[PDB]
């Protein structure tokens, strides 16, 4: 891996050392990545998006590689189960929106702050909706 990994190795280096540094320590499932158990029925699906063009342009200089990423904090019905709003918060203090991470390779940035919302329930679960958005630098060395 090159350029692409350092950006997402940026995100790991955070988000993995914050799921572990948690007292319940959650799994965490990135891309290509599977992770079970779960711990106990609670875990968190964590989708990167990046920008894909079609390529092709006409000189080598532009563009901001950005991006959204999207996690799903699901947690079983043990009854009274509202596990989703600590994880919103907590993960919240740890995502501001100046978000300063230094990839090898660039800096990232979130630009948005952090937004949830309501869960649509499950069979035994519910997930909530959260995500931020992110960019990527291109300052000179």
């Amino acid at each position: 891996g090159m350029s692409q990994d350092l950006i997402r190795a940026a995100f790991e280096k955070r988000l993995s050392d914050w799921a572990k540094a948690r007292t319940p320590a959650l799994p965490v499932a990135w891309q290509n990545t599977k992770f079970t158990p779960p711990a106990a029925g609670v875990y968190l699906r964590a989708y990167v998006m990046p920008a894909a063009t079609i390529s092709r342009d006409a000189a080598g200089d532009h563009r901001q590689y950005r991006g959204v990423f999207q996690v799903n904090v699901v947690m079983p019905i043990g009854d009274g189960s509202r596990s989703a709003e600590q994880v919103a918060a907590e993960l919240d203090a740890l995502f501001p929106v100046n978000l300063v991470m230094q990839s090898g390779g660039l800096a990232v940035r979130v630009r948005t702050p952090i937004s949830n919302g309501q869960p649509t329930t499950g069979d035994a679960d519910h997930t909530v909706p959260i995500s931020l958005g992110y960019d990527v630098q291109f300052y000179p060395e």
